[PDB]
């Protein structure tokens, strides 16, 4: 039954442990951040499963703004990092600040946290770091952590639209995998600029670009989707549009220099049956108009399956194959009515955090459907990122067979 | 109105001129252009349903004079069932070679004889002067080697013109495309997708399909052949060469099962590859073009098995088709208010309509030397643009082999 007492739990229920993770955030800045929009309201929906006991903020005021704001009854703001980290009742802490950040305020939590033994998670957003160097060295550290355990969010793992995508690939409905293509746009990369964008997301050196994150969240799912790691690569970048025309109220003749790449070209062999890869990505608008801007298309000797959506987004999952492992074909269109992936995606991060934690320190989720992805799986992401921009440097096809060690 | 005067041109007729530097000026010079071939195997070969029906509507313009058959029975018996009146059969190359009312000779013979065929056609065509037209079918030759010299040798010959069987440079849906972009109704180019397949070389072979186009060995392959098409055909609308490539090739499928069209447990080796990656920079602008060429079955049952897309600055144009193909385009008429197309013929027989295309274009040079068609719509591709393809594909093995990205910039030349 639907209201079966075994499914309390996946109701939001909480027999009488069953304490919540008590949470602390870093980056939940007003009632109106990134945060209070994504973050707290999923959380917010997981009560029996979370609670925030604290929020770090330069000042008190911000913090006292936001408790009242947001409402929370369990909260208490610090004005410093290293209090903060030391606060014991925090068991998780959620770091949301922009990745040329991370760097420092990472390295600084895990610092001052040595103390507390009851923090066991430690979770922060994709990309890791800006450079592969800082994202070695926060892995490295917190490697040092025996019991606290990490979490990336590549919130794309939890799209229902993959997942389903790779149950169907994984119980072998397109039979074996023969070829894959891949499109997908960066959306501030192109000819224009949104009007106000943090001139870090432009610049070369941020470590945030076409390739570190929307390639990267992209290639990542595809990589997990298919269950194989790359074994051999080959990348070309380009910057055909070295200036912008910006926009403010919908586009006008000031211009803005952008150091950042505005395309990539990604092929590569998937190591388990050596099999193709094709991918292309455009840094932006003028977006495509005769296709989808974002398709993952995925080609089997049993059938096909393809995900479409509107790179700026209206995803449908298409299949064509055998139900099954004489064979019979079937058509299946994917698509929820009305779905908050935002929110909703990193809600089911929390939520299998939520049943590690209540159900049940562990690697990484590599091809796993269980568990969530950790600074492992984040790192091997950084592998490869690094790759791709040393194989068009090189201009050389590179073997990363080895950077999930 | 369909019947004007005015439209004769197009109707491929040519009126008596009374102009002294024009072959229709007088009846001597303007006899159809006498054709000899290699290849017209039988009553039913490939030539006798392409070629041969082209050279039929072009009556006009062209004469088959001469087939060549290793015997003559064949060719005795070829001649009777298409009810050539002027045709003399030859028992050897070098005799049908050195024939001298021929102007023009097709070949039509597997890759792998290429070479040695026309390579033997030239040599004895060495004093026939009439001989002013070469026309051989893509690819030019099983190497690039080969390639190479037959091109030496050809460029030699300072009265013959050569022509290169590239057809899909004919087809409607690349000369609109390419008017389109050449126009400026999509703006600048910014990146392009490919994707292709080469029917045969997937999971399942045909029944009685010639092994040497499995074998790697014969120079026959995926790439060689359709990429080869595909590529010269996009740099073709682009007007672009490419800067530099990258490939990777797949033999994930080593051993294929027959049939007849249908499956059987009965089992094929292929050496030839079965996929391929090809990615890189083309030189006008930059830009990027990446592209995914299957070999065959199972042929994609969610996206159409040959696209060709291109985004361009101020629109988009994607022609797309399993023949069966549609050009779609939304973009600027001129070169703001964006407009949408879709071009398609309807029942277009490309198989035989493109290659008459190519004769038609011979014909128009012939009445009314040159290096290589290059980008320009006029004329047609000659041995030269079948030399740069072959040097493109073979920079294409060796990055793949290499594994590195290639410069090719100079291959043009």
């Amino acid at each position: 039954h639907h209201h079966s007492s075994e499914n309390l739990y996946f109701q939001g229920h909480m027999l009488a442990s069953s304490r919540p993770i008590r949470v602390g955030f870093v980056g939940l800045t007003s009632g109106k951040s990134w945060v209070a929009k994504t973050h707290f309201l999923a959380i917010q929906q997981l009560s029996s499963q979370f609670q925030i006991v604290a929020l770090y903020n330069p000042t008190l005021k911000s913090s006292l703004q936001t408790i009242e704001q947001l409402q929370l009854k369990h909260a208490t703001g610090f004005d410093s990092l290293e209090s903060f980290a030391q606060y014991k009742d925090i068991d998780m802490i959620v770091v949301s600040v922009k990745v040329p950040e991370h760097y420092e305020v990472v390295k600084n939590i895990l610092e001052h946290s040595s103390q507390n033994l009851n923090l066991r998670y430690l979770y922060v957003e994709w990309a890791l770091a800006a450079s592969v160097q800082q994202a070695e060295e926060l892995y490295s550290i917190s490697q040092q952590r025996a019991n606290l355990q990490t979490i990336i969010c590549l919130q794309g793992r939890k799209s229902p639209y993959i997942v389903r995508a790779k149950e169907l690939i994984s119980e072998g409905c397109i039979g074996d995998i023969n070829s894959i293509e891949i499109s997908g746009n960066g959306g501030w990369y192109g000819y224009e600029r949104p009007m106000r964008s943090p001139e870090y997301l432009y610049d070369i050196e941020s470590g945030v670009n076409l390739i570190s994150n929307s390639f990267g969240h992209t290639i990542d799912v595809l990589q997990y989707i298919t269950g194989s790691y790359f074994q051999k690569i080959n990348a070309m970048i380009s910057n055909n549009i070295p200036t912008q025309f910006l926009l403010d109220e919908n586009r006008t003749k000031e211009t803005i220099s952008k150091t950042c790449p505005d395309h990539l070209l990604f092929q590569g062999i998937l190591e388990n049956g050596k099999v193709p890869v094709s991918c292309s990505f455009k840094g932006g608008t003028p977006v495509k108009k005769l296709t989808k801007n974002l398709v993952i298309d995925i080609h089997g000797t049993k059938g096909d399956l393809k995900i479409e959506g509107d790179a700026g987004s209206n995803l449908v999952l298409y299949f064509y194959g055998i139900k099954n492992g004489e064979e019979e074909q079937t058509m299946e269109v994917f698509h929820l009515r009305n779905y908050n992936s935002v929110v909703g995606n990193i809600l089911r991060i929390y939520e299998s955090i939520a049943d590690y934690h209540f159900l049940g320190k562990f690697d990484k989720q590599g091809f796993r459907f269980e568990g969530f992805p950790t600074f492992k799986d984040a790192i091997i992401l950084h592998r490869l990122i690094d790759a791709v921009f040393r194989s068009d440097k090189e201009e050389k096809t590179l073997d990363v067979s080895k950077i999930m060690i």
